[PDB]
């Protein structure tokens, strides 16, 4: 059946027929809904054609070519290479479609509108983690572009038989390093303590500071994963003040400019492609809202509301949320003052509101997960608040992996 | 269905076990291949029959004898084959008080977007089913008011009026909730008063209310018994407790001419217990200070004062990453708060009442085996993130007893 959305602020009804087309699961049913659990719960040949047929059929009909000569034999190219080899190989062109299309699927992105501007590097030759830090390190140049930032992802081999899996280690190309003190706190960021010892377990000196960037570790073809630092001029921060507050500078904060997530899985037609990191630019709540005031990250609310001089006895105060509108003023205003791409909350859930209505009109509908588009503040000051959302599964997709010191058969 | 359902708090971690799924009874709207969690609401004549409802009778007697420790009693299978008999000869049944009081409180701690839930057993029940007339609901919701305001120090309550029968004698509060602002259309097409209430303050007009043009009109009852055209009443003044809005900070705020009123009370839902139907079942709390400083404020479509305010605080309004919005909502929620604690109001802040909620949870998973839980509504409307709702995992599903909406009744009211 068609389904309608709406959006209770403007009263503009949109109606959903993209949902037809999806086959994979969403983790709820008719009396349970889960839409707000964060992960709910190798291919023979005899999977991979019938994925491989739909990924095929969906790329010739987005090029207007649905039965042509050119659809017909591709088709058939690809069920002899199947047949004789378990799996198959993407021609660029197909390549590009579907990591696009696994970024225009994303239900959880508020960034979609610029899903069709992505630079696809293809990266499949690669056989050593020596060739990873070198695509890698072209994708954050490339990307970065001295702050007028460049969507970019970078695709390393496909999966084969899950003993010779391509894996970036970090959660992100470029992140902080988090320690564990003596005295039980933790220096850095708490999120990557455990990355953090991993790399020291495995040779990185660490500096030992607030925001050390963290060694690359690479596992190229199942092998050992192998430390590389990235060269530092490659890496753009953003020291953070404030506009009014002339002690902010004082409290010594910075940021990296390039969001660069590094621990996804990328499916297209049945392949998967366990090393695809993929950048773009931040939205200010990121930064400023999850990655400074979260309880379990740089927690520093406390520090900027002291220096703020709030009444921090009673909740009922709000000096909470007096000091996160502030933390978040100075990252905007400090991007922008260096010239780095940068979005504010507002300005990207407006987009996303535009790219809903252009999809609904091209394409049937939109996927998406309100419990992840609507942003950590501000919410329902924001249009997204109010618009009603389907979340659906289309693929090609990103899909999270385990992480793979879980699993490493170390040697 | 799977026997166990984790979830998880990604802040501290801590993992529940959800079995209480496995009693849900209803749709939620979501499939396994689409999920509807955002979808705010995923003929009258059509009443339950014989056939349909003597199964939800004994599944809710049922329910309440485990409750009271007495299930296989000889009260127990009496209180069936009364009931069972009910049903075959009346085509319908009456719950006892106990049993009224016990479905009023469950339906509030079923209620899945509700952050208060810790405070569902403390709920007072009134039994207004003996009520006949649009007076005498008057009545009864004026003693309802009154009650529940406690002079400032509110108490959670909820009038039950007589069940649905053959749904052409509905009874129906036609407001939205007992006490709300009247809004009015001017001829040039800007609003006056609360932009929600524009369409039933005209209803009202329509039904003889004068309207005297303010701001903060307080809208006149319209009260439906027995299925009869809909009666207006206005409510004593001095019953409707009202909290004028300044800051603690900002001399200027206190001239924006603000105030609301302290008692929420929801009158348009509709109450399931057993199968029996309470259209008219009108229930209060206390606000949360988002209810009223992010919403009924700050809300394109509403009061939309985040504009006037960030003009006083002289705020750069060019660019939106300024954050002009969001610091304008902040020292407005400020001050909602700050004159509600003023006043002696009762009053709890998003943090406060989050927290509250992540206990409640955490107790209903050890007590009760689940709780079902809307992330979608209970995450505050601003500022998610630093409470501690955003980061747990939630269960929805629905239970019964059930707070359910209904159509809106001037859309099926016959005239008479
Ligand atoms: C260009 C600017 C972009 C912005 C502002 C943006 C913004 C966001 C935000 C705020 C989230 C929420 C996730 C979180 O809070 O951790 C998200 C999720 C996501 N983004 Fe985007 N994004 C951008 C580009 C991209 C690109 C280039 C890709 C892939 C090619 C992508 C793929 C995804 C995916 C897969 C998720 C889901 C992550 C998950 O499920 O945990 N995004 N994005
Ligand atoms: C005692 C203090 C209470 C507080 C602080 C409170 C708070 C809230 C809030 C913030 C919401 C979401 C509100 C919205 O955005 O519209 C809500 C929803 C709800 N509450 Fe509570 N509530 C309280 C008492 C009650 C009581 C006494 C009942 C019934 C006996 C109740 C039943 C419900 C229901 C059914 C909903 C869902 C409403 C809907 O779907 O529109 N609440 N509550
Ligand atoms: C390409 C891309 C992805 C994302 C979403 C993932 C993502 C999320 C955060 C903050 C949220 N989380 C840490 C609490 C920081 C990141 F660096 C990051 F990659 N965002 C942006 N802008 N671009
Ligand atoms: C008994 C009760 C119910 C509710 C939820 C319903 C409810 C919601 C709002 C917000 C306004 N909405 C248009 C955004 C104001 C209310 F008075 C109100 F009853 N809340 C509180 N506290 N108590
Ligand atoms: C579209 C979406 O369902 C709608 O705006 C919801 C979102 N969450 C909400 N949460 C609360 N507490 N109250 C609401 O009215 C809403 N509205
Ligand atoms: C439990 C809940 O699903 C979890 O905290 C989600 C909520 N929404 C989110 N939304 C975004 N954008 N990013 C997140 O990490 C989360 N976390
Ligand atoms: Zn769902």
């Amino acid at each position: 059946r068609f389904l309608k959305v709406k959006n209770w602020e403007t009263e503009v009804v949109l109606t959903d027929t993209l949902h037809l087309k999806s086959t994979l699961e969403t983790g709820c049913t008719e009396y349970i809904c889960m839409g707000s659990i964060m992960h709910p719960s190798v291919a023979t040949k005899d999977q991979l054609f019938p994925l491989a047929k739909e990924f095929i059929d969906q790329y010739y009909s987005s090029i207007k070519r649905f039965g042509s000569k050119a659809h017909m034999e591709r088709l058939e190219e690809v069920n002899k290479e199947i047949d004789t080899t378990s799996t198959y190989q993407l021609k660029d062109t197909e390549l590009i479609y579907g990591a696009k299309h696994a970024w225009r699927n994303a239900s959880r992105c508020v960034g979609r509108i610029q899903w069709s501007k992505l630079q696809v590097f293809d990266a499949r030759d690669c056989t050593t983690a020596h060739g990873m830090f070198n695509y890698i390190c072209n994708h954050v140049k490339y990307a970065t572009n001295k702050g007028n930032l460049r969507s970019a992802i970078t695709i390393f081999p496909q999966r084969t038989d899950g003993k010779h899996d391509f894996r970036v280690w970090n959660s992100q190309l470029i992140r902080y390093a988090g320690y564990k003190q003596p005295d039980g706190s933790t220096l850095g960021d708490p999120a990557n303590v455990q990355f953090t010892e991993i790399c020291i377990q495995q040779g990185w000196k660490p500096p030992r500071g607030r925001f050390d960037v963290l060694p690359l570790l690479l596992q190229a073809n199942g092998n050992d994963p192998e430390l590389f630092q990235i060269p530092p001029e490659l890496v753009l921060e953003v020291p953070i003040r404030h506009p009014k507050f002339e002690w902010f500078k004082d409290l010594g904060l910075k940021w990296y400019g390039l969001p660069a997530v590094s621990n996804m899985l990328l499916e297209i037609g049945g392949l998967e492609f366990s090393a695809c990191p993929f950048s773009g630019w931040y939205m200010g709540t990121e930064i400023g809202v999850r990655d400074y005031c979260d309880n379990s990250r740089y927690n520093i609310l406390e520090e900027v509301a002291k220096k703020m001089n709030l009444d921090m006895r009673k909740t009922s105060s709000l000096w909470k949320d007096q000091a996160l509108v502030e933390i978040n003023i100075a990252v905007l205003y400090s991007f922008q003052s260096d010239k780095v791409t940068i979005v504010d909350h507002h300005s990207a859930t407006e987009s996303f509101i535009k790219h809903m209505e252009n999809e609904y009109r091209c394409r049937g509908g939109c996927p998406a997960d309100w419990v992840w588009i609507v942003p950590p503040m501000s919410g329902s000051i924001t249009p997204v608040f109010h618009q009603e959302m389907l979340n659906y599964r289309l693929t090609p997709s990103f899909e999270y992996q385990p992480d793979p010191w879980n699993t490493h058969v170390w040697k």
